[PDB]
Formats: structure tokens, C-alpha cells, sequence
């Protein structure tokens, strides 16, 4: 049902951004913008927001204006709204987190928004994920931490930024039986927010561990209604359901969540080496509740995880974008990959 | 549950065999026997029998007496019964295919045995399984081909060779809702076969292509009893049940069979690629039939299928075998481990 056409983004020159994963970007228009990343593993890069100009191909640097990032981070975000980009969280090797903090892409300025991790406040998160309606900024999941020597944990909870009223507030807790994760899906689809798949820690202690913990890949799927403010788990199917796994590209387009890649075993030392990495391109139609795998001609993307991703429209067809990551060599990549959507959603 | 220890068996030298995949091992004694081998892709490497011996940890080349095996061949196998080898299978490049010899280790000779693809005996078959008992060498599924431009079938049907008779026989026929397969586990296990997992030929117009073929990775399992005739489904269980997979070590201790490793995801160009691979090691109850992860200590093993694998006893202890393949590097690997069990089975 979902057809399309994978391509490869070209990449002229310019100030391009070294490799990277664990890094965000989001679209405004015509251009891309890129922040944060990790490479060599555990290690951040650098605090530039990149600048991908789709009709000249190149990248540039965005002006350094107003409020700067403190920090050079990975496990960090990026939405856009409007004309607004907005980073939340990821940290460093030295354990500093980074804020809130949107940036105007006209004025071409940062605004600091909200000093994370305060008392009844929003959380300083590292590989959490992020998506965005028309007035607000969802943050869901990821990794929280002490010290150094710390067992941080994982969230479940969604944290709801109104732009409009400039507030954070937690949304409901879907309480015990819903895995707190890293690194999972995360997108609005049709004005719900759904929640798939992803890093989970375990709420049974009888899961026994892995590599010394017990950690492992999700396949579950929620969807939580503004309208209702109600969560609900969604038993999804198709002989094409994709094996459990994390560290995914994911976008949505129409009623089609749309999944590319990610960790599909867990490496025997975190984030040390790549695990291993699917090749593979899943998509869930939300109405039917029904998984396939989609193909999109010549151009096969090589297994990648911890890429960057979010939804855009390339010549005129939305589409799951997708940049950096790991490979299974373990070297990051600077590659870009568009997959156009040509059919119905 | 299945509790043991994986070693990497040093290898101090000798006459050692080029590393390979696609290729059949088995054990006698204190020797470990190798045959056949995958390198580079789609190419054979050569017809020597090379001989592992445990208790000097070196290699030699068994004498190539009586009627040698006239084809270098990939996709074939060896099983152990008694002093003697069986080979069966296998082809070259040119679609040439290795008829059934077996080796008398004592004498030091190849004798052949049966010419196949004829008429009312065993077909000729590369990328098959095999298994054993006290009289009988067993030979499951694998791929046809027919002349160069063909197209090629799997099997689902068991040859069975009585080796006190000399003679070849296909066990009832496991019918059309059973999937014709090629790098299938295949196993003895306290007396009845049992077939599980492989690469499977779709039974299905409904099943969508990948890379323009409906080929997939089962995660069926199958038995037969001798006693009765009877091929039975059987239903598997357990939160650590393995994603569908082919081309995995694979060995039989008890009432487990054990597996390592594996295909889990198709190369988009067949066996060219290594496609990907799994690091990963699952065992089943065949009483409870609760899969389960083993893990083994320091010791391992990275992302492989194609492996040569068999059961065998080191040190006192039953276990698993594997020898060769191919990583994700797209290389073919000389590396050996083995997978000690160490509680009773």
C-alpha cells in the first residue's frame, strides 16, 4: 500500500557537519537544520546549528546570536514550529545537560526558555524524543542521571511545552505497564500522539539480563489523545511486523508512521559498539493497525541507527528524511537519505 | 535456564584451511573434520579434507585417497557416523554438483556412495541441512538448481541413506503448508528430527517480494517421529523467542537444541552481501518449548552466519561447535568457537 522512491541527499560543500549520531534535526522551509551529535562514542562534537539549503545543496552555519547553547551534546533533539526550532536536553562525557531553548530562524537568534532539570519542572533528558503540533513541543522518554557513578534511569512520562503560554506540564502518566525508554518512536499522526517501539527498561523482574542488565528492544505501540487526554496500547499486526528494535529513523506521513533502520540486538558494551543495525524500512498504517516493509527502488540505505530524522517534503512528496547515524563498522556518517512518498496516505 | 561458557578454540597451526563459509564440519574422536567452503562470494575454494586435532590444537590434510570428491564445491554438508564422513551436496560456480561420498577415517580413503539427481534416488541439493543417528545419515531441504538460467526450488522432504543397507529413501512428504527451506536447523534431539527456522520458499502469492523475491526468514518449527511417521507443528514460546532467521550454528544437547548467530535480515543481492547478521544465542526447551538467550562469559562471538556448526564434546563438555562463515564485513572468517554446557541437558 505504502509506495515510494529512497534517495540519496546531495551534498555540494559549504561549512559541512562532520559525521555524527544521537544528534536532531528539523525542517523550515527549504532548509535543514542540524545540532548536536556524538562521535567517537561518548564523545560530543560541537554546539554550531548547520544550515541544509535544499536548492543550493550546501551547508552553512546559523549566526550565533542571542541566547547559545552552553553545551556540545549528543542524545540531544530538535522540532520546528512555524518558524522556530526548539533543542531539548542530551548531554556531554561530563555529565552537563542542555536546556531549552528555541531559535528564530528569521532573526536568526537563541532564546533561552526553561532551565531543565528543576524541581517541578521538565527533567534534564538524553536520548529522549521529540515531536511537535501546531502549539506545543512533546518531549517523551530518554535517560535521566545523577553522577558519573549513578544508575539513571528512563522515563515514561511526556513532557508538553505550550508555546503559546510558555509552560511546561507533565502529561498523564501512563502508569507501570507502559515501558520507560530511550530512544523510542515518538510522532503525531492525525492530531494523536503516538508511541512506539524503542529502548525499554523493564518493569518485570523475572526479564532476565543481557550483557549484565535487562534492558532490550521494545515492540510496543500507545497513542495518547489530547482530546481525551487518555492512553491507549495498540496491538498492531502484519506478518511484516518488524522484530523489536530502537534507534530508529521514524517520520509521519498521513496515516502511515513511517520507520527506517535502527538496533535491532544491543551491543555487549552500550554505546561502545554499533550492536547490530537493520536495513530495513517498516511502515505502520495507524487506521488498519497492519505493519509492512516498503521498498524504494535502487537506492538501498546500508544498516544505520541513531540517526536523525524528522518529516519533510522534497519535490513536492513528504517523506521520512534521514541523516547521520552509526554504521555497523561503527563510524559515524554524514549521508543523507530522503524517502519520497509517492502513494496515498 | 541453559547455563555454559563460550571459548575461541586457539588454533596453533599446521596445515590450516583459508577461511570460509558454506561449508560442512563434524567430529570423531579428538579430530575435528572440514570440508567444502564459500570464498569469495558465489566462488569454491577447494577439495582438500582438513583435520583438527584437539589435544595438539594444529591442523593437517587428511590423505586424499579413493574416489575424491570431484568438485570443489560451496553449500555443502558433513555429518559424523562412527569412523566414517558423509558428504553430500554442494556445487561450484558452474552449477556442477557434489554427489554422496563418505570417508573412512581409519583407512584414510573417500569412497563414493551415491550419484544424485537420478532417477528414484536423492536429488542433487546445495544449501541443504543435515543430521544423524546410529544408522541413518539425514538430509533436509536445500536448493535445486537446474540449468544456468533456470529457476531453482527448495525441498521439503527428508532422504534418509541406511547405512548398513546402503541405501537412500525419502521420508513422508510434510505437505504444502510446510515451507521448502534451504540453511534450515535441522537436529536430532532425543530421537525424533527436527526441522526449525531456514530460508524459505513462500507457499503464498500473498506474501509481498523483497529485492524481487518472496523469500523470507522462517521462525517454524517441525518434528517427525519415526516411530509413528508423523510430521507434528510445534508451537514455541518465551520473550526471548528468536526473530525469524536462517544460515545459524546450530547443535543438539539433551532436549536442547542450541543456536548461535544467523541471517536476520536478506542482503539486497542474494549471497553477495552479507546482509545481516545476528551475534546473538538462543536455545529451546524441546519439553517446555520456552525459548531462551544463553550467554557464556567474556568470550563473545561478533555478528556471523554462514557458519559450519555440529555437536561435539571438549573438555567434558557437550556442546556447540562453529567453524568459519561470514561477518558483516562481507569477509568469511577462520575463527572457531565453541559453546561448553555445563549443566546437565
Amino acid at each position: 500500500t505504502l509506495q515510494g522512491e529512497w534517495m540519496k541527499v546531495e551534498q555540494k560543500g559549504g561549512q559541512v557537519p562532520a559525521p555524527r549520531s544521537s544528534h536532531g534535526i528539523a525542517v523550515i522551509g527549504d532548509k535543514l537544520y542540524c545540532f548536536g551529535g556524538e562521535d567517537p562514542p561518548y564523545e560530543s562534537i560541537d554546539n554550531d546549528l548547520y544550515v541544509f539549503d535544499f536548492n543550493t545543496h550546501t551547508w552553512s552555519i546559523a549566526p550565533a546570536n542571542g541566547d547559545v547553547p552552553k553545551t556540545r551534546v549528543l542524545g540531544t533533539r530538535m522540532v520546528a514550529v512555524g518558524t522556530k526550532l526548539y533543542v531539548f536536553g542530551g548531554r556531554n562525557k561530563q555529565l552537563e545537560f542542555e536546556d531549552f531553548y528555541s531559535y528564530d530562524t528569521v532573526k536568526e537568534e537563541w532564546k533561552f526558555l526553561t532551565k531543565l532539570d528543576e524541581k517541578g519542572g521538565p527533567e534534564a533528558r538524553t536520548f529522549h524524543s521529540m515531536t511537535s503540533d501546531e502549539n506545543h513541543v512533546y518531549v517523551f522518554g530518554g535517560v535521566s542521571k545523577g553522577g558519573l557513578n549513578a544508575t539513571p534511569f528512563r522515563f515514561r512520562t511526556i513532557e508538553a511545552y505550550n508555546i503559546a503560554e510558555g509552560k511546561w506540564a507533565q502529561l498523564p502518566d501512563p502508569g507501570e505497564d507502559f515501558e520507560k525508554r530511550g530512544m523510542a518512536g515518538f510522532l503525531v499522526v492525525q492530531g494523536k500522539l503516538w508511541v512506539f517501539y524503542g529502548f525499554a527498561t523493564a518493569n518485570d523482574p523475572k526479564i532476565p539480563t543481557l550483557y549484565g542488565s535487562q534492558d532490550y528492544e521494545s515492540n510496543r505501540v500507545h497513542c495518547y489523545d489530547p482530546a481525551t487526554q487518555k492512553w491507549t496500547e495498540v496491538e498492531t499486526t502484519g506478518f511484516e511486523k518488524p522484530s523489536r528494535r530502537s534507534c530508529f529513523a521514524h517520520a509521519a506521513v498521513g496515516k502511515y508512521i513511517i520507520i527506517f533502520g535502527g538496533e535491532i540486538e544491543r551491543d555487549p558494551e552500550a554505546h561502545q559498539g554499533p550492536g547490530t543495525l537493520s536495513r530495513e524500512g517498516f511502515a505502520l498504517d495507524t487506521e488498519t493497525l497492519v505493519w509492512e516493509r516498503y521498498e524504494g527502488g535502487p537506492i538501498k540505505p546500508s544498516n544505520r541507527g541513531w540517526v536523525a530524522s524528522t518529516t519533510t517534503t522534497i519535490n513536492g512528496k513528504k517523506g521520512l528524511l534521514v541523516h547521520g547515524g552509526k554504521l555497523m563498522t561503527n563510524e559515524r556518517t554524514d549521508e543523507m537519505y530522503f524517502f519520497a512518498v509517492n502513494s496515498s496516505t
